[PDB]
């Protein structure tokens, strides 16, 4: 009877209990546009990729002007499958940019990690790193030697959907990336930014901005973004995180990040 129901719970942070009244609402209206926008980002929050996927159909055919938002979100959730590929090690990413050789090694270990050799895969991973070019920068007005992720399967490069391809974008191939702090509910899950690559052009972007083990075996609070934890595989799930030599900056804390040119 609370047309605020949904929204309650969810901002309570209890995820099952806000879809079970939402769906219940789309049910009771089910030509509403703005419900079925509400759903689809609901479900992209919980992972729930293919129904998420459907939802967004009902929002394009609800709603005409929607059509671009649900090309570009249809397209985010599939590359979603292809993160899980990645990181599984059974398919390697697009490199944006300049070649990066040094990433090769570091998907490697990816492949080394899923057959169980986990010294082998970290001797590569600091192979990899050894060969990453060193490139100063800022956060804001905060300066750092070097920056990467908290995530030592990706380290010093970003995950990147750009015109519906995903890719492994090395941070040292940047000049500069800009991003707002989330505002809609998808932006939770996929952070709109605008990246500018040094010595060349500028481009929208999505960053996935949750680990991508976060659906499976985070909580809810992580699913929300709302903290990272370190689960018994020493990798965070949650809210993406970054860190530099000076300290740790959470990617919806970010606003701008610039580097030196070299």
């Amino acid at each position: 009877a609370d047309p605020m129901i949904a929204e309650e719970l969810l901002r309570a942070g209890r995820l099952d209990d806000a879809l079970k009244a939402l769906q219940e609402q789309v049910r009771s209206q089910p030509s509403n546009a703005t419900l079925r926008i509400f759903l689809f980002q609901l479900l992209a929050v919980m992972g729930q990729w293919a129904r998420a996927q459907n939802q967004l159909k009902v929002v394009g055919e609800l709603d005409a002007s929607a059509l671009p938002m649900v090309q570009t979100y249809s397209t985010a959730i599939d590359c979603e499958a292809l993160r899980r590929e990645v990181f599984a090690g059974r398919l390697t990413p697009v490199i944006l940019g300049q070649p990066a050789e040094w990433i090769a090694p570091l998907l490697q270990a990816l492949s080394l990690d899923a057959e169980g050799h986990g010294e082998a895969a970290q001797a590569l991973r600091e192979q990899a790193f050894d060969a990453a070019p060193a490139v100063p920068g800022r956060i804001g007005e905060a300066p750092f030697a070097w920056l990467a992720d908290a995530d030592t399967r990706l380290g010093p490069v970003l995950e990147v959907i750009v015109n519906g391809r995903y890719a492994w974008l090395p941070m040292s191939n940047l000049r500069s990336l800009k991003v707002e702090a989330p505002s809609d509910l998808r932006d939770l899950v996929w952070l709109p930014a605008e990246l500018t690559l040094a010595n060349g052009g500028a481009t929208v972007a999505l960053l996935p901005a949750r680990y991508a083990e976060t659906v499976e075996h985070g909580d809810d609070a992580a699913r929300l973004g709302r903290k990272t934890e370190w689960l018994d595989s020493g990798l965070p799930v949650g809210q993406r995180l970054f860190v530099t030599d000076a300290g740790e900056t959470a990617l919806f804390d970010l606003r701008e990040l610039d580097f030196e040119p070299t």
